[PDB]
């Protein structure tokens, strides 16, 4: 299965998100991250990836297509605006190994907020 | 300013949602509630409501407008899948007066689940 | 089966459009009109309807849900934005009966061009 | 701007779609295609091009980011359902010098009959 989330300036839940901003997958399922405004990216949250997936960065206002062959959580920025709290989740399969890390991990104040809001939605 | 809400049977987050499941609005806007599949509706949760707004509840299967005139939080639940979790909130304007009232509301336990994602993402 | 079209100010075909512009559907699917954007509704177009079809009309800004029972084409408009040729078909089944109804409808210059060009889709 | 299309085995205009199938842009914008679906890819129609653009064709199941830098029409196929009438087209810019070649290039029926339809959206 496919899922989409997109990069806004301005989204139903605030400010410079990823939208849906949780999104619960299966074990090789595809992640597509689009803008729909200009000045946005996707990259991985080194600290928050399942053992043996390798870190991504895509370029300014390019879609980016991410399968989720392994389980577990999966967290993304914006690189811009990490800051700013643009912060996306994936959850891939049931019971993520790594929901500590997830719970742990160091990042800005804003995107701390968002992440705990994501993490709020796993199941 | 309008804003959209899709009422699923599977959605990002799960099953039984409205999706987005949060939405930040202002006095005025309206909402709209999209039979994107057959078999929910939108009613109010009583219990979290502004002053002096009135409850309603839509009929399966229909598109509905909520009209955001006050502030404070909305929220929403479908009446055949509110066990199941398909529960929504609205938040019109700044600092809500009614986030405590949320926090509390009871439910079942799906559907305080979710609502505690949503509340989770209120700035 | 379900079917979403925007109403927009600005989509990818041009300004004050139904995106999609044109809907394949079978007889019994449900057609959501969703504004994006305010300013917008949905009506029939009298004269590009299924025999026994009732016309329709939306308030603005609201989401309108067509079922769709009967074949044939549903040409719609956005009344406000007729003239700026605010335009959308909808074709249910194969080989609708009112092709040339469609095709012969007076209208603003602009819907009847954006109304050819939906019909270059019909299959 | 960033602009976004859908390559879809099952699009609201028929089967194996590029979904907006016509897009339009200004000079300096991309064209993101994103694989909702998984079988399809972009290439160019090299018969429909603008002057010194080069030609591009990307891998199944990827996303791909097309920059269209030069004024004029951009067709784009998907490579194994050209036959099929997979295909797209790019308006960069007004008045387009390049009309009549998109108008005679040499295709398969279906994928001709889907670029009058795109042709019959340029304005
Ligand atoms: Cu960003
Ligand atoms: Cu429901
Ligand atoms: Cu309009
Ligand atoms: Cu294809």
């Amino acid at each position: 299965a496919t899922h989409e989330v997109h990069m806004l300036n301005k989204g139903e839940s605030g400010a410079m998100v990823f939208e849906p901003a949780f999104v619960r997958a299966e074990p090789g399922d595809v992640i597509n991250f689009v803008p729909t405004d200009k000045s946005h990216n996707v990259e991985a949250i080194k600290e928050i990836l399942p053992e043996g997936v390798e870190s991504f960065k895509s370029k300014i206002n390019e879609s980016y297509t991410l399968t989720v062959t392994e389980p577990g959580l999966y967290g993304v920025k914006c690189t811009p605006h990490f800051g700013m709290g643009m912060v996306g989740l994936v959850q891939v399969g049931d019971a993520p190994e790594n929901l500590d890390a997830a719970k742990t991990a160091k990042m800005p104040k804003k995107a701390r907020e968002r992440m705990d809001a994501e993490l709020a939605q796993v199941n």
